[PDB]
């Protein structure tokens, strides 16, 4: 079914992907520090793997649906422009026949 | 050809293999960095590679190279005690005898 416009169930939905995963890189890595018998040395590689892995996170996600979003609020404008352009056309068009 | 003990020239080449690979892995940074105009947080993950690239070096050379030189020392203490009670058992049997 064409849904015309981006509906606000929708885009509080979508914007839930970057948290999800955020959310579950954070859980594996309180899983990992849960073993406190654990060596110094592994927990600074653990933790370069967390930076690097959020890191990818924002680079493949977060930042291309900050940009798509920018984009469509651009998109938004010009088409709020446009259609104010024809509905004043068609209100001079209407008004004046009485 | 079995020679009995250390050499200070292998324990001087032994301890360069620990350096040459920090500086392969400060070399392949180095080149990494040559294109300055990058992504800042591709740079962020970059370093978290080359840390944990380190903490692993380290953790499974340096570390067990260090362990291995102070058993070595502990064994060496050990093996001189030994040795010098022998002596003093052989330096008896020569005096007592003829």
């Amino acid at each position: 079914v064409p849904h015309i416009t981006i509906g606000k169930v929708c885009l509080e939905s979508a914007v839930e992907l970057p948290k999800i995963l955020c959310q579950e890189e954070q859980d594996a890595y309180r899983r990992i520090h849960s073993l406190t018998h654990l060596d110094s040395v592994t927990k600074i590689h653990n933790g370069s793997v967390f930076t690097k892995n959020l890191c990818s996170q924002m680079s493949a996600v977060s930042g291309p649906l900050l940009q798509w979003l920018e984009d469509r609020l651009e998109q938004n404008q010009q088409h709020l422009q446009e259609l104010q352009q024809e509905k004043e056309e068609l209100m001079e068009e209407l008004s004046s026949l009485e």
